[PDB]
């Protein structure tokens, strides 16, 4: 019981591109870029398109950084996200009806206004570290328990319908 995620996040040496979401689910907090993995399609293609959709950019490559497992209690099915970060991009960051990009300086991450567990990855993230992280989380704002270590190499799923 789970269901597919990616997460972007578009990193240079000083600065990180956010984004905000203007409306529905989550909105008022600033993440990276992803979604649903829709059926038919490929993880990096559902990264590829939420980050072209949220952000309108286009990359050359995503690097595969980390693994993070999303609990709820309430909810049997799992989050499983996969998280990748950009080095390079190509065009000019233009929001969409749900979100709008915009740059941080490294040390300015407005974490308070992010999800919670962003402050626990972060700076593995930062740090060029790949990593595994697991969160069970009691509605929105609370994390109850998690786990996170740092991995040589993410693990790979295997997913065969993506
Ligand atoms: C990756 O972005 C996040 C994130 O960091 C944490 C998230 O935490 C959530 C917490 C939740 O309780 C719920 C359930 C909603 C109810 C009120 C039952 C969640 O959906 C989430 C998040 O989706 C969430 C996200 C966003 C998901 C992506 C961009 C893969
Ligand atoms: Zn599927
Ligand atoms: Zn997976």
């Amino acid at each position: 019981a789970s269901r597919l995620y990616t997460l972007v996040l578009v990193l240079q040496p000083q600065r990180v591109l956010l984004g905000m979401k203007k409306r529905g689910f989550g909105a008022g907090r600033w993440n990276g870029f992803g979604g649903k993995v829709q059926e038919g399609e490929t993880i990096e293609d559902g990264a590829r398109r939420e980050l072209q959709e949220e952000s309108g950019l286009t990359v050359d490559a995503l690097h595969k950084v980390g693994q993070i497992v999303f609990e709820f209690v309430g909810e049997p099915e799992l989050m499983d996200v996969h998280v990748f970060c950009t080095d390079s991009i190509q065009g000019t960051p233009v929001e969409s009806d749900e979100m709008r990009p915009c740059w941080f300086q490294l040390d300015q991450i407005p974490f308070k206004d992010m999800w919670p567990d962003d402050s626990y990855w972060f700076p593995l993230l930062l740090q060029k570290k790949k990593f595994h992280g697991y969160f069970k989380f009691q509605g929105q704002d609370t994390i109850l328990d998690y786990t996170l270590r740092e991995v040589d190499t993410v693990l790979e799923h295997h997913h065969h319908h993506h």
